[PDB]
């Protein structure tokens, strides 16, 4: 029961590693699970959504 982000234009298998590490590194404890197969990134527990959104955009994978 955390935050969910969905990106259609996200290249799969080349983003999950970046986004997962990027969020987890700055957000300790909270578990980050990125699934490029579903094109969805989920962060459990609690996290600043604004910071995650900057991370996803910074990785260059934003939705239409």
């Amino acid at each position: 029961a955390g935050l969910s982000f969905h990106v259609e234009d996200m290249t799969c298998g080349h983003c999950a590693g970046v986004i997962k590490g990027a969020i987890e590194k700055t957000v300790p404890g909270a578990a980050v699970h990125a699934d490029p197969a579903s094109r969805t990134v989920v962060v459990g527990g609690v996290s600043d959504a604004a910071h995650i959104a900057e991370i996803i955009t910074a990785a260059g994978y934003t939705p239409e």
